């Protein structure tokens, strides 16, 4: 049973849209049985916190489902990928707890979850369980602009800093944008405190 109790979940997200439910999250745990299950209790809590902290930053405390700035919707369609942008040139904008974006990421996430998110990316804004799963998907399998899965970054005690790097690294780390690095870490401190666990080393990037 998930190291995050509902009370805790709520304490972390007192402003979450009703789309995102505690039960949605717990149901999605299936998909990635190692997640918040590898390592000791302390480490298990650390990963859970690390994930949710990042989620919180991506979605303004789970307030938002679809990415806010419509102006830049048209910019997530990489046409050098063979499979293109079937659902529309401006259809791969951020959705759900990790704000999944880009045609390539919808495709890949779709394959991994046996759902055709490339053809219908709106499923992420529509179905909570799909949306949670796309989060865990990314968390557990993606390197993004970094060099490991956020999951390992935590489980290999490689440091929260590294979850930042693999989630947004390119824009945020190395002075890219320290405002955002701080948001992430702050949430991570709040959340670990909430679960009674420690943050561990190398928090920054």
């Amino acid at each position: 049973g998930f190291v995050v109790s509902e009370a805790q979940f709520n304490q972390m997200f007192p402003n979450r849209n009703a789309f995102y439910t505690y039960k949605g999250l717990t149901d999605a745990l299936s998909a990635y049985p190692a997640f918040a299950k590898t390592g000791s209790d302390e480490v298990k809590k650390r990963e859970a916190a690390a994930f949710l902290a990042n989620v919180s930053h991506e979605t303004g405390g789970l307030f938002y489902i679809k990415e806010v700035n419509e102006a830049n919707y048209p910019h997530y369609c990489d046409t050098t990928q063979s499979y293109g942008c079937p659902a529309g040139q401006a259809a791969y904008y951020g959705r759900g707890p990790i704000q999944l974006s880009w045609n390539f990421n919808y495709k890949a996430a779709g394959d991994a979850l046996g759902i055709n998110l490339l053809a219908n990316p709106y499923l992420v804004e529509q179905d909570p369980a799909v949306a949670w799963k796309t989060g865990l998907w990314y968390w557990n399998s993606q390197n993004g602009p970094g060099t490991m899965t956020p999951h390992n970054a935590i489980v290999n005690n490689a440091g929260f800093g590294e979850t930042i790097r693999s989630i947004n690294g390119a824009l945020e780390c190395n002075g890219g944008n320290p405002a955002q690095v701080q948001s992430r870490i702050n949430k991570f401190t709040q959340f670990t405190q909430i679960l009674g666990t420690t943050t561990g080393p190398n928090l920054s990037c």
